[PDB]
């Protein structure tokens, strides 16, 4: 039940965001990506084409974020927002930790019709991962408001809360060794 | 100047989560030009009740001496700055501001207009460093809008901004 001026205005949104935006369709449960921005295209190293049509968890190998990925099948299947840190590996296989960040879009409240995707990536922010964490999840919170799935009035709070979680996980990542 | 431009930091403005402000600095008293509603929302002041004059009002004279210093030195640069003012609501309720100072295209050294965006303090609990950081993550979105912050070396534009508001927090709360 979305318009496809909605679906274009995501796509605009993704295409000038100076955060990874990633979008992906739920009316399957294959859960294909549908929209892919630069910065997510750099952070991985695969390019636009060779991506959508894919599930997101070509990033992973194998069985190695069990517990993350539990949650997020949870998540998923009760339409909720989430964040989570993920061992994910780039086109050249390097591993790296990927702060997640997953947003119900579009749909009816517990059948979303795309779920958002954003991802931080961890450890390229030395002294300040919190901060980064935190300056992330205000920038996303941003590109949320104007697509529509943050009210606008509510901008300011989301904004609030999603940057305590990101700080938050950041702190229990470090604590990992 | 330009129409064009003039027309989007309004757009840009009015749309926003975070509290914007822009100061024409071709006025000898510098004034509010443009006040956003999450700025109105935290002061308590209507867009008529505020416009047309200079943001000082939100102090009570002599209190931020040091920063104003600051703040002066910056406009005359035409330089960023994060700086931490005292501040008053419309009902006199009394607040940190954590003040952003932006220059807005025209001139390196003479900036066609100053963008400032407030974030109040002490209403984060544990986290104001967090918050802080994701206001400064927010405002860099709206700066690469507008088109101050080139590009998407907004990216790095934000993670510094984000540590900058970071770093004024902690020494904010090393002041009981
Ligand atoms: C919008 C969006 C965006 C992403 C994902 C999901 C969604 C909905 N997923 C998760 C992945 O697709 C998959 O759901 C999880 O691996 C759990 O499902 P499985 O346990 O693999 O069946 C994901 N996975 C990953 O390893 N790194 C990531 O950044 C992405 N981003
Ligand atoms: C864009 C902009 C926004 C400003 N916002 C505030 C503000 O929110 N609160 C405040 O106390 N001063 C604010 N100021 C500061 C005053 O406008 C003034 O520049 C500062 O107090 C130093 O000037 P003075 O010493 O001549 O009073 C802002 C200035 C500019 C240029």
């Amino acid at each position: 039940a979305m318009d496809q001026k909605q679906f274009e205005k995501i796509r605009a949104v993704f295409d000038r965001s100076g955060v990874a935006l990633t979008l992906v369709d739920m009316s399957l449960p294959e859960q294909p990506l549908v929209l892919a921005n630069p910065p997510f295209l750099r952070m991985t190293g695969y390019t636009e084409g060779q991506i959508l049509g894919f599930n997101c968890r070509f990033l992973q190998r194998g069985d190695e974020n069990a517990q993350a990925r539990a949650d997020i099948r949870d998540a998923l299947k009760l339409g909720r927002e989430l964040q989570v840190v993920l061992r994910n590996y780039r086109a050249n296989d390097e591993p790296f930790d990927n702060l997640l960040f997953l947003h119900p879009v579009g749909g009816r409240p517990d059948a979303p019709d795309y779920f958002l995707g954003s991802q931080f990536e961890l450890g390229r922010s030395g002294n300040s991962e919190e901060a980064a964490a935190a300056g992330h999840a205000g920038a996303l919170t941003g590109e949320l408001a104007r697509i529509g799935t943050v009210a606008a009035r509510l901008e300011m709070d989301s904004r609030r809360h999603l940057a305590q979680a990101a700080a938050a996980l950041v702190r229990a990542w470090e604590r990992r060794g």
